[PDB]
């Protein structure tokens, strides 16, 4: 097997939407014959028992922490508090097995791994877990400031169709200058690696593919969708599947806003009443930590909601999302348009309604609704009226046919001969050549 005898160390950023593709990549590479060490902070640490073919080294992260505000601060804090323990753990790993790490594969957001890799003389490959389209925005961010797109709504960003100003990637309560600093750091430490892995396919990116290559001085591998590649479900996850088994085919709206976005009580109430008033069956994930600054207890739902929706809805703290999405009862997906959830909806043929919040979410949601046209976007603060219109519109009536095509195209790119199967074999060769 091609990689046997080659030790790769993969470094995810410690949140689920980053851990998940890094470890899909990990399992894929292990199946190509590599030995895989994951190094991870204790923060949101994955379960080793779900990845029995991977070796796990857990490091102290020196920290709770809010994930929906002050995002540049949090992400700089993750880099900083983990850096010294990472350095010492990598050095101990080399010393403790002089019998050698071939490569470091690092989340693009962990820009601290560049200095670490240079000091250890190790080659780096950067994994970008956001949408490849969003990279184009990050790369030309100061140019978008130049042309007066930023700061600040529906004006077409002509350089980046179909994006509007309001779709450009950003973080709450954050100035253009802070955005330019941060994005330029991630862009630079991606461009300084030996290669960049993108979690998408040649076909999904066809409209921008030439442009993408030109924004990187280094080779690019389109190995996704990586989700197309556990050992025990929690109580909340297993109830998801048992409840769906009772529901009519394609009748369920699955609702989940990822692992890190946040809401206040009032937005959650509008969600809830919009959901209830739409009268659609729904599986709603309200993760611990979604709702901030409230004084009420999980699931923070308005009084009367459970009563009005008994029989129609199921509320949980976590869902086995990928199994939920291929489940025959699931007919739509209200997402925040995180890239993993976008891909997972595409791979499952499930039309989506998008309420993006920050980062590439706003890019992805516009792509879902305008470019791939496999779903719709809620524009805006959530308001129950507009939400119910969106949910009834999603679950009624074509979009499904385009979603079916996209799904089939994703199946074909990952099998033998597919562009992503090819691209992963070139990646393996790039790794072996280092
Ligand atoms: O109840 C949930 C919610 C999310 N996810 C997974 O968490 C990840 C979230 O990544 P995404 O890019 O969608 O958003 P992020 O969480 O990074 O904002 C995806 O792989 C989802 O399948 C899950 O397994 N269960």
């Amino acid at each position: 097997e091609q990689g046997k005898g080659s030790h790769l160390v993969l470094l995810p950023l410690p949140f689920q939407g980053h851990i998940n593709p890094m470890l899909q990549l990990a399992n894929l590479l292990h199946s190509k014959g590599f030995s895989i060490t994951i190094i991870h902070p204790q923060l949101n640490s994955p379960n080793p028992s779900d990845y029995p073919n991977l070796n796990f080294e857990i490091i102290p992260d020196g920290f709770p922490q809010r994930t929906g505000i002050k995002i540049i601060e949090l992400l700089s804090a993750v880099n900083t508090n983990c850096e010294a323990p990472l350095r010492e753990c990598l050095a101990r790993l080399q010393a403790a097995n002089p019998l050698p790490i071939s490569c470091l594969i690092t989340d693009a957001i962990l820009y601290s791994t560049q200095t670490i890799a240079e000091d250890l003389g190790l080659p780096r490959i950067v994994l970008r877990t956001s949408s490849p389209f969003s990279f184009l925005a990050f790369a030309m961010y100061s140019h978008l400031k130049a042309k007066g797109y930023l700061p600040i709504s529906e004006i077409s960003v002509v350089e980046l169709p179909p994006l509007r100003v309001k779709d450009l990637p950003g973080y709450p309560n954050t100035d253009v200058n802070a955005h330019s600093q941060f994005f330029e750091k991630i862009v630079n430490t991606t461009r300084s690696a030996t290669a960049v892995i993108l979690n998408s396919s040649d076909h999904l990116e066809r409209a921008i593919l030439p442009e993408l290559h030109r924004e990187f001085p280094i080779p690019i591998f389109f190995v996704g969708p990586l989700c197309k590649s556990s050992n025990r479900l929690s109580e909340n996850e297993q109830s998801c599947l048992d409840w769906l088994d009772k529901q009519e085919s394609r009748s369920v709206l699955y609702v989940s806003f990822g692992s890190v976005t946040e809401m206040e009580e009032a937005d959650l109430a509008e969600t809830a009443w919009g959901l209830a008033n739409s009268e659609q069956p729904f599986l709603w994930v309200i993760r611990p930590g979604l709702v901030t600054g409230s004084e009420r207890t999980w699931p923070h739902l308005p009084e009367g909601f459970a009563e009005k929706t008994k029989g129609k809805g199921w509320v949980v703290k976590w869902a086995p999302q990928q199994k939920v999405l291929v489940h025959p009862a699931v007919g739509g997906f209200w997402t925040h348009a995180g890239w993993n959830s976008t891909l997972e909806g595409i791979c499952s043929g499930v039309p989506m309604i998008c309420w993006p919040r920050n980062g590439d979410q706003t890019v992805n949601a516009r792509l879902v609704s305008c470019s791939w046209k496999v779903g719709l976007q809620l524009e805006g603060r959530l308001e129950r009226g507009e939400i119910e219109k969106g949910l009834r519109k999603l679950m009624a009536d074509e979009m499904r046919e385009r979603a079916r095509v996209l799904k089939e195209t994703a199946e074909l790119c990952v099998i033998k001969g597919g562009s992503s199967y090819v691209a992963m074999n070139k990646l393996v060769n790039h790794i072996l050549s280092l």
